[PDB]
């Protein structure tokens, strides 16, 4: 028997594998990759540390790598994000997970440490794939021999690239990554159309509040924040937008939203006089989407409306000070991630209190905590953009290169505009979609080639 | 007095002059240029060829470039683009303008000549500000020694900034460039949000057809296929897309609008057998949004609808093929810059025929032809970059550099994402947004100064 | 050989018609009446007399009457609602029409004599149609002898409506009405969808301001302040309701928008004190769609943010107190129907003041003042109606019942909601759309006719 | 020790508890009611028959009934729509209750029977409160001299309401009804909103499906059409509307969305060649809502393009032909309440069959089977509504009438304009808003009292 597991239920495996193959009618540019490459076996002798949630979707990335040669090791990279009938799935095909939904952070580390030991010892890892840098980080500091034979790292999110970028920029960074965050079709379909679909789903499923006629104020006006107030906003709720970023604020504007600060003149002087205590007395929900750190602070929280929701689909569970909160307030849990925090003390609350707030997921990633993340289409893009990233790198052969070779190639970089063009097309066929086909005429008049690309590096799209 | 200017009607003057005075109202940025830089006349002995719609935006930029102390000369870039009142309320404060509502082609180019020469002679021009190149391209064929004493263009349009690059790679370009439209305030706010103001109003204007319940197709979704789109969705018309690049065609499918191509599989065979028939039999409204030449091509004008509205919101009359129409249709004028082109043949038509197009502004941008272009407080944003861009070209003094200097310089440039950035501020102020303050850990913790700049220049917002 | 008329300008009639033949093609329902009816001239001998808006629209009603055997004599409704060149085409088709947009109070009563009179004696007028009920006011106190030859009265709008009830409960309504405005292929056509249309039409054409991002206040949220809170909201507006009606508040609400009161806790003390002030000091724009008295009083006027735009939709210009900005602050002209009020003082103002408010159509219908009302496909709804309503009343000969008899038939009728369908199924194939035709099972099941009607006369739709 | 009840598992109270906690602070309308009316004990002697949806929304409504003196025995009016923890938190609370998620239509009519049972025998129920009309049925055609003891019955939905009139014209309905379906703060706010918010909410919990950019075919335009189409409308999809009413399909075409048949011409022959198959095969989603028979038919299940999902929002599971894919196709469970049927035969499936359609919730209403149907905040008016109801019913005692008394008020009315502006007033002060209060003069100007009602009878909102 396979033994090499560890997840909530194996029972579940057969619900899973039902909802993988239904998901794979939702990602022909995934499942296209799968068709073109699988007699070629372009990941053949690959050995893929994987660390992202634990999804259907991310059963249907597993299992092309798979199909493609590669084997794999995989944990989530979130305690709360893993559907337990796709991590079961996973296990009853052979490949080892260790993921369930709701773990302990000493389960989190413990899942992870399972992928890159195996039997006692490091696994002969060749290749990592990382949802946020957390398995990157522990290689680094903690496995740093395992580096030397690691082909590269294909990075599925903003925060993960940032911290790339910061060890590149400290010469700590040992490998080459690919920045998969940033595909048009990753950072402009994952990011933002993901948490259209997912946020108000996540709400709904926790509270099973009525959003329409209700005030939001969403932190951010990224991909995320963007995704995340038209989540809102086209359900009919007044969603007013916070921002650092003056052209992101411009965005909000002119999309047809109010630009606030919680501060006074958006200045935070860390006392309680600096709160705006007049808005957020009239804020229903807050949404942060920032990858930022405590911009739902204690003062913040303390001035909400009673019976606000307070939920985080960005960075980690600080973007809101949680801390605080468990420190200060009273917890009741409603249902698995949904707690009313009772603002009336830290110790008993009264079941019938009126003060209190609504936290989900604990402050973890909302979308994934209290419903099921992105829906298979969206995933489609950013996960075909994984399986290039992985087989661009794995053929690169970094570890195998001479050091005046490495040196040249440790870098940080995005797929070539030509890939993401060829992910795009898959994806709109996908949709009954039909691209034109320029003439040569119009090509030259234009600059293009008739097979793309479409756009010089520098378009924003 | 004062004679060194053409306009329809110099009696509108003072109607132009409360319109600019409401207008400065509006265009806080600009407003805020004024007011900064007025005391140091950093424009003092620039001598500015202007070529750009002379609407009361272009009003208030003239008198912006004055107030700086810039002497100018100016004309409109289109035939059908002026408001006659703004153009007369410049020439009444004793400004050159060449610029009214209809010119002919004949007209348009005598315009042009009339800023370049004085009282016969080349004019001491020693700067560039156009929309779209004509200009830039009048002086490089024809006014060669001119360019010498010039220190940059600064460019408006996305096509403009096509014709610099081509020259640029060909090493044809004289005089370096700021290409004002790939600021993210105008790009991701005139080009997007102008049309989507803007579009509607042109197209109720000319016709006063209801648009809600109709079908439309826009044949492009870049940054004004993008604004058009909404434009019409958001009046509650079906709309269509047609795309050449995969991923803008993606961004429109999870808009939510459908993706079409009005060939078949989005082949042009040549032939009329290739046109989708049934598609554009159920199109009211066709709208270009490209930059491309012969996107609504003969055999699709013939396929259209019976009644169906054509128009045109790039910047040149070619995206439809309006000399095809011309040869071989009968055109009805209803009133200025609307037609009914009757399809029953070219030699005469029954007043009451039933198989006709209506076309807007003969094939030139409807926005400006059939209404007055984009808003006011949207074209601030561009306006603002446009001298921001004329101050630091002008401070460069490229025209007194020395030939190995020169090299060094002689490039296509976008403006500092810092000034992009203060642009926006001043925009969000506009509507009473209060943006937030980074505290020094969370700028620490994001790796960005608290003043900005907060993205790296790879960011597509 | 016609000179029974009084227009601005008869050489503009050939414009007119040219526009005429482009409404008939949107007006599918009207034109269908006027197929149907042609050859049993059912208003042979019918002399209408008509007071509503001299519009395209109103062309198209008024050659259909006259093409089913009518004779008419036409004025406007409103000083500022005429279409000239539709008004020109009407007395160039030899019809007596008396309407110019731009009356003063004095021409306009001059008008509806004239339609009256006839070569200075009361015309043999034997049917009405009025909007807004002036016309019928005037007959009743004016020239009572004229009512006693005339058959009934078709009312287009809420607030004529109103009048004729009110006139029925004092028992001096003299002859019976059909209330038009309460089909629902007219309240919930028109009043709603048409102002969505116009309003956002009208408000652009006056100002050429941007929208998005700006902060209007909706007073009312029945048919008109729904379709103007959807003209405002689909362009990026933050729209606040008010509203006296609990019922419409909670639809404001479910649909997303904000509802607030310009007084502190609803309630007008008639003191200043009760002005929210911070709420009217964020105000941009201020829309009044409530048939109602000075909704948007003179302590609202000075609360209003500066430069704030004002203007009325509901039938007549005492929803705002402009009596109260004529005594008090000077006006400004901008333009034709377009007015800044400076809140400085009577008699003068700095050309350069801040302090300024922007007044449409000099508080008259906005729609229809500074821009051309709602669009012919819309319109089609109401005139069908208006037709339908002639023709029955024209049929019924009331004037030539005896006592008895009329005393039975004296009431203010809808049409009966078979005819409404009709009209509905018009409108439909205009659109291309295709209706459903139940089965024999599916009618027996739901207890309704296969031909209709489909609900019950309580249905809400 | 209470044992008079039957739910799946009692362990779930407290959890239920916690929900209900919840749900009173999003019901202000009903725990005014509470409020109000506890020190009163209007419904004391009050035994209600209550067959509704067994949520945690109709939890706060028994609990409301019970508070104001009622017992009541409580069952389900759909075999999926119960929640299990709402049934034990009202079971634990000592209240009978016959109802769980997934009952058989055997269970469903055993549930029924013991609330009319109590010990065997009939209880002695005085008041009826019915969802659908099939416990109404069961009392008529089974429990004749339990209905000469009770006062009335409160009907909550469309189709409910129809059997009733059914009755009434027929001479068989033996106790009065009010239609709390057509109150305007139920059939506007539940029947529209509730839909709005709760179908793309199980369409998501069922399949996880990506919406936007996809094709929908909503079958029916009526109140839950129309909540139903902007459900999928704001997430992106591409929505079709069917209807055999014309002024229902008039609204859709003003809406924005194309009006189209399943069958050429509209006309249903009964063949497979009067299905409009091309358009069929481009429907990702079909939903019915039109409480009808057969709406969504064998022809068109054929004719569906592979992998569309299929759903019924209307109150029945007839609207589909599930009886015909029972017999002919191949079901798989994908989890409960949702099934893949394979169209490759009746025998068994290829696990990997790429010919099947998904059904949610057997085609009973999705919106309750797969998610958790209607918000507390929007229940909050139609639960109002029904306690006002039976306060009404109660008070009249139709059932010690005297035979010539009972004939005077056997009736199916609505409640008075006056109690539905006071729900609503509670519904609009939950979301924060102000209604504004007329001045005396302003109330005299429009005819109405200042504490209203606001509107005549035949007002359609
Ligand atoms: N939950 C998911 O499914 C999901 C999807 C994509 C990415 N993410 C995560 O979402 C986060 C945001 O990603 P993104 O792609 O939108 O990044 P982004 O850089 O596009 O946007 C972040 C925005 O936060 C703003 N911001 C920073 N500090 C702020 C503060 N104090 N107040 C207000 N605004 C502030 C920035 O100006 C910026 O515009 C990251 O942590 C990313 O990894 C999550
Ligand atoms: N009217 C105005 O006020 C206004 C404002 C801004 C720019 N412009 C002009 O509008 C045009 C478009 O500018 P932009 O910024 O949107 O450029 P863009 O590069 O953002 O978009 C143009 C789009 O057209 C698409 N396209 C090209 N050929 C096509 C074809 N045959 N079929 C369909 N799609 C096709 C391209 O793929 C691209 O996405 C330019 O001519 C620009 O100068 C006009
Ligand atoms: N083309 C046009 O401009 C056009 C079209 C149709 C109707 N009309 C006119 O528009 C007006 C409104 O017509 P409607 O059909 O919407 O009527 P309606 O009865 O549907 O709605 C009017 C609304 O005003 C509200 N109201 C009244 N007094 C108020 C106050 N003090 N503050 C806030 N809200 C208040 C009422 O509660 C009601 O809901 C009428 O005068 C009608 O004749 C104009
Ligand atoms: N699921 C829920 O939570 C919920 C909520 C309220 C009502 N309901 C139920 O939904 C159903 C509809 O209710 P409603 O209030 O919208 O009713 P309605 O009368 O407002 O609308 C039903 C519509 O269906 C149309 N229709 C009938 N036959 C048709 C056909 N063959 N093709 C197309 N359209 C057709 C009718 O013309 C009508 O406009 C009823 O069964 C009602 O009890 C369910
Ligand atoms: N109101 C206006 N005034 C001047 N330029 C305009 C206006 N509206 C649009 N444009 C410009 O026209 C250019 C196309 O020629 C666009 O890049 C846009 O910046
Ligand atoms: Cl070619
Ligand atoms: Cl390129
Ligand atoms: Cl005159
Ligand atoms: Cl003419
Ligand atoms: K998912
Ligand atoms: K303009
Ligand atoms: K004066
Ligand atoms: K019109
Ligand atoms: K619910």
């Amino acid at each position: 028997g396979f033994t090499d597991y560890k997840v909530a239920d194996i029972t579940l495996a057969a619900w899973g594998r039902r909802e993988l193959i239904i998901a794979e009618s939702e990602m022909p540019a995934l499942m296209g990759l799968r068709r073109k490459y699988a007699g070629q076996q372009p990941l053949k002798g690959a050995k893929i540390l994987g660390c992202i949630h634990m999804t259907i979707q991310t059963g249907v990335l597993i299992e092309t790598l798979v199909a493609l040669g590669a084997e794999v090791r995989w944990s989530s990279c979130n305690i709360f994000s893993t559907q337990d009938q796709a991590a079961a799935a996973i296990a009853a095909a052979g490949i080892p997970v260790f993921a369930w939904k709701g773990e302990t952070e000493e389960e989190y580390e413990w899942c992870i440490e399972q992928t890159i030991l195996k039997d006692g010892q490091p696994w002969d890892a060749n290749m990592v794939l990382d949802d946020g840098g957390d398995l990157t980080e522990i290689l680094h500091k903690k496995y740093p021999q395992m580096l030397e034979r690691i082909h590269g790292i294909t990075e599925e999110t903003t925060t993960g690239v940032h911290r790339l970028l910061d060890m590149l920029k400290n010469g700590t960074l040992k490998v080459p990554a690919i920045n998969v965050n940033d595909s048009v079709t990753k950072s402009k379909n994952d990011n933002k159309y993901g948490c259209r679909h997912s946020l108000n789903d996540a709400i709904k499923r926790g509270t099973d509040h009525l959003l329409s006629g209700k005030q939001a104020l969403v932190i951010g006006y990224g991909d995320v924040g963007k995704g995340s107030s038209q989540s809102l906003r086209q359900e009919g709720m007044i969603v007013k937008v916070a921002e650092v970023d003056p052209i992101c604020a411009m965005q909000a504007c002119m999309d047809g939203f109010e630009v606030v600060s919680p501060y006074k003149n958006g200045i935070n002087d860390g006392t309680e006089a600096s709160i705006d205590a007049a808005l957020l007395g009239k804020i229903d929900l807050i949404v942060t989407t920032t990858g930022n750190v405590n911009v739902c602070d204690a003062n913040m929280l303390k001035a909400l409306k009673k019976r606000a929701v307070v939920c985080n689909i960005g960075a980690f569970d600080n973007e809101i000070d949680t801390a605080f909160m468990r420190k200060n307030w009273a917890w009741e849990e409603v249902k698995p991630q949904v707690h009313k925090i009772h603002r009336t003390g830290k110790d008993g609350f009264d079941a019938h209190n009126d003060d209190y707030l609504i936290l989900l997921a604990e402050g973890r990633l909302v979308n994934l905590g209290n419903a099921t993340g992105h829906p298979s289409r969206i995933m489609d893009g950013s996960f075909a953009n994984q399986v290039l990233a992985q087989i661009h790198l794995f053929e690169q052969k970094y570890a195998d290169l001479p050091a005046a070779e490495k040196a040249k190639r440790l870098s940080v970089e995005v797929l070539p505009k030509k890939l993401d063009e060829e992910v795009a097309l898959e994806m709109v066929k996908g949709f009954g979609g039909v691209v034109t086909q320029l003439t040569p005429k119009q090509a030259e008049y234009i600059g293009v080639s008739v097979e793309g690309p479409f756009k010089p590096d520098t378009y924003r799209y």
